[PDB]
Order: structure tokens, then sequence, then C-alpha cells
């Protein structure tokens, strides 16, 4: 329970909860992506690490549906570019 | 010619039209196929654009229904994590 840390989306608490505030690439120009800038860009909510006071990380099952939603909404949008010409 | 999908640009005499109403399949509530794939996406899916797809295929309608529950319980949990 000590071990545990609480997932940002449905709020399970479990040993293997990643965190939200990890940078997963090393980019040159910009910020790196972590799974909070993916969880905003798939959801809306802006997700910010200076909310001290709310979750910082995301339960495996919760993960493995982020992962879809961002392909998802990825493939959208580039068909939407290539629609328009973009 | 079948039609396309807005989405992945399949053409397959199974896609579904984006702009007909239905309920919404979490909250019950009018919706279109369009009006879903605008709040997960982002992008307005509006039918006047009329050169563009007015259909989506049967596997996009699946991940688009995947992509609703995910936004919907994201917005369930922040709700709650800031509620009264
Ligand atoms: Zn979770
Ligand atoms: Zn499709």
């Amino acid at each position: 329970s000590p071990m545990d840390a609480l997932c940002r989306v449905c709020h399970t608490a479990s040993p293997r909860c990643l965190p939200l505030f990890k940078p997963l690439d090393d980019p040159i120009s910009g910020k790196p992506a972590t799974l909070a800038s993916i969880l905003s860009y798939c959801s809306g909510l802006e997700i910010l690490e200076a909310e001290l006071f709310l979750p910082h990380h995301i339960c495996p099952d919760c993960v493995a549906k982020l992962r879809l939603s961002l392909e998802f909404k990825r493939s959208v949008h580039r068909m939407d570019r290539i629609l328009r010409q973009t």
C-alpha cells in the first residue's frame, strides 16, 4: 500500500503505476513527451505536475487504453491533413 | 465505388453514415458518429464540407467507441478529484 501509487485515470492503487512526468524521449527541439503530455493530448485535460496533491501516476491498463486513444487520434489527424492537401 | 472512410480512407460497402442521429453509447443522449468523432479528435466533422468523406468504416467506429469510453473515464475521474 506504501508499495502503491494511485492512477490519475481510474484511481486504482497499483505497484506498477507508471510516473506521468518522466520523459519518454529526449528530443533536440522542445520538451520531452511524457505520459502526462499524451494523456493531455488525448483527453483535453491539463495534466500538470504543479498540482502536487493529485495522482502523478497511471496504471498499466489505463496506459494500454491511452496508447490506443493516441494511435486513433493521430490517425484521424494524419488523414485530415492528407484530405485537406495540408 | 463504395463509400470511403473519413478516418482510414478504406473503401467499404459496410461503411456507416457520419451524420445520422443515434444515442451516444455512454450518455444515451442524441449524437451522431460525426459529433463523437469530433469530440474525441478535436476536429470539426461537419456535413457541409461536401468534398470530404461522409462515412466511417466499422473498424474505425470500434476504435472510436474505445476512445470515447476512455475520454469520458478521464473526465469522470477529474470531476471526482476536483469534487465538492
Ligand atoms: Zn488506471
Ligand atoms: Zn476506417
